[PDB]
């Protein structure tokens, strides 16, 4: 509860009655909303916090062994709500934490009234008849390489992640991977790329707004098909008319735009 509200560093911006909160990515943390936050800060309650692998958070608390699992750092987020006596929300959460969101969904469906995914993909590795845009020898040699020389690999990811050529979104998003431990950062991976999430889609029951762009190195256009064919509440795929992994950094007032018809009513 309350120490936790101090170590994931959990801010409460804005007012109204309806709540939104935001849960960044693989590689950022919660200064990754900067520029959409101010789109919603006038209408909404907004909860920012940093997962629990964010380099701006003491990475002594990373408990390797508990968090193998995405259901600890879904446990984390119901415990930030329930210590702010959040009864009900919508959730927007990128990358990683789209994956923790359809989780929670799931969990608490009382109090997820709606989610918004971004960068969104239930299982990365290609399987049988499943598209995911990875093989596994492909990130075997990633990870060694992580561990070989984080800093090269950092900087060789930092613009393909970003897509776009947009220099100052690839110096922002740097800096926060360059904050990761490497040992935190190939970890967060390794539980990401084992994760399948395909067979729980359909558990989900909160309305959802799946947000693609035109391109997205961790995300087929065809894996955002997949999602609105499985998951299980009312869902639509919103396509931004912007390349990139990470377009809250890239192209914050197009996807603010998408947000605030997303959050308007739920
Ligand atoms: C796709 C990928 C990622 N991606 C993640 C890892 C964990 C959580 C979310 C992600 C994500 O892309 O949102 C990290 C390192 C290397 C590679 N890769 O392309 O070989």
């Amino acid at each position: 509860g309350a120490k936790l509200l101090q170590i994931l560093n959990v801010r409460v911006v804005g007012s109204g009655e309806r709540v939104v909160v935001l849960s960044h990515g693989f590689g950022t943390d919660q200064s990754a909303w900067s520029r959409v936050l101010p789109y919603l800060t006038r209408d909404h309650r907004v909860v920012l916090y940093d997962l629990v692998c964010a380099g701006s958070v003491n990475p002594d608390h990373f408990d390797f062994r508990r968090y193998d699992n995405l259901d600890a750092y879904v446990d984390d987020l119901l415990a930030i709500l329930d210590a702010l006596r959040i009864p009900r929300c919508a959730f927007v959460g990128h990358s990683v934490s789209a994956m923790i969101g359809i989780l929670a969904s799931i969990r608490r469906p009382d109090l997820f009234a709606k989610l918004v995914l971004i960068g969104a993909s239930p299982r990365f590795l290609n399987d049988s008849d499943y598209h995911g845009g990875f093989e596994l020898e492909e990130i075997q040699q990633v990870f060694d390489a992580m561990g070989a020389n984080y800093s090269a690999w950092a900087t060789g990811y930092a613009p393909l992640a970003v897509g776009a050529d947009v220099p100052a979104a690839v110096q922002e998003f740097s800096r926060t991977l360059f904050n990761m431990r490497p040992d935190i950062s190939l970890h967060v991976c390794q539980t990401v790329f084992k994760t399948d999430l395909r067979g729980v889609l359909g558990m989900v029951r909160a309305p959802c707004v799946v947000v693609q762009t035109t391109r997205d190195v961790s995300v087929p256009a065809s894996v955002a098909a997949y999602l609105k064919a499985h998951l299980g509440g009312r869902t639509t795929v919103e396509f931004l008319q912007t390349e990139g992994h990470l377009p809250h950094l890239s192209a914050p007032s197009l996807l603010a735009q998408v947000l605030r018809r997303a959050l308007a009513r739920y």
